[PDB]
DNA sequence: GCCG
DNA sequence: CAGTACT
DNA sequence: CGGCAGTACTG
């Protein structure tokens, strides 16, 4: 790179401020500008040069050269005093901008205030109980041990079940925020009813410690978001996210769960410009949308046995998981 | 915020 | 439904 | 002007 650390650091402060106050589109713009600056080959030195970069318009350019010439951004000095507290609250799993702003308006300023006085959803109480742990990253070797724990439990009652760790893990990062386990079966019918068996097996060995999202009274459950802990000393609580998909959806589910988030959004954006649509379920062609870009007609699912097919069908060069950070 |  | 979450 | 991804739970 990063050849603009002085600049991006200041913009990031402003970006998170907008995000936590709920201004998600302004925050999105800052995010793309900030990445474009982190990615640039040289220090940006001119107004004209700032505008040349994709994701940076006249307004963001002005902020850049103000930092360049003065070493400060005046906008930073006029950020609401609530933003630090809002960010503190919003880092509780299950609480977002709306809840953080409510708690603030209700007078709360600390996690102690929240713990003792605030109304917490079941998820938010769990998030609060694990507040520090949910902000830590684990070494990728620990993600391997968690994936193996889920895989052995799954394969124990169906040996044909395929399990793979996705997200930051599959993208080759040294550390992982959580573990993303995708599960499928190559026959095409077996994946039906496996969450109940898997979750009970993982509970019985004491591996799962809390559940955040888990609809298991239905049968069509798609995801489990919860908390686990490996046995022995020195272990922390880790976020575990599992999805079970039909085999025909494997490549699209793999692509989605591997990410990154920005990479997915970017890929789905491109698909829409081509009258196509990409989700975690499928790549579809002939999608009918109105002038507001909303799906009003279904389209048809395209066969996508591998990730490479999805890229291919979108007219895109393949990109290996480690190359999908942005 | 950016951009078509 | 709005809010929050997943990548 | 207006879209900025497309989904899955919770209550
Ligand atoms: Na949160
Ligand atoms: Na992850």
């Amino acid at each position: 790179t990063n050849h603009n650390l002085h600049i991006t650091e200041k913009l990031e402060v402003l970006a998170k401020a907008y995000s936590v106050q709920g201004d998600k589109w302004r925050a999105l713009g800052y995010a793309k500008a900030i990445n474009a600056l982190k990615s640039f080959h040289k220090p940006v030195t001119s107004y004209q040069e700032a505008c040349s970069i994709p994701g940076i318009g006249k307004r963001m350019a002005e902020k850049i050269i103000e930092i360049l010439e003065s070493g400060h951004l005046r906008k930073l000095d006029h950020i609401s005093e609530s933003v630090p507290v809002l960010e503190l609250f919003s880092n509780i799993w299950g609480a977002g901008t709306k809840t953080a702003q409510m708690w603030y308006q209700q007078g709360f300023r600390s996690l102690e205030d929240i713990r003792s006085q605030a109304s917490l959803t079941t998820q938010q109480a769990i998030g609060l109980k694990h507040y520090s742990d949910f902000l830590e990253r684990m070494p990728r070797e620990e993600a391997t041990e968690i994936e193996q724990t889920v895989q052995k439990a799954a394969q124990a009652f169906n040996s044909g079940l395929l399990c793979v760790a996705c997200g930051s893990y599959r993208r080759g990062k040294a550390t992982c925020g959580d573990v993303d386990v995708l599960i499928t079966h190559p026959d095409g019918r077996s994946h039906r009813g496996i969450f109940s068996r898997l979750l009970d097996s993982l509970r019985q060995e004491g591996f799962l410690t809390d559940d955040l999202v888990s609809q298991e009274e239905n049968g069509q459950q798609q995801k489990y978001l919860g908390v686990c802990r490996l046995p022995g000393p020195g272990r922390r609580h880790r976020r575990l996210d599992i999805i079970v998909v039909p085999y025909s959806e494997f490549a699209c589910a793999l692509l989605y769960f591997t990410g990154s988030a920005h990479f997915n959004r970017s890929m789905r954006a491109l698909a829409k410009t081509k009258g196509m649509s990409l989700s975690e379920h499928a790549l579809s062609t002939a999608v009918v949308r109105n002038t507001h870009g909303c799906k009003v007609g279904p389209g048809r699912v395209l066969p996508t046995p591998t990730e490479k097919d999805v890229f291919r069908l979108l007219g895109l060069p393949y990109r290996e998981p480690a190359e999908r950070d942005w």
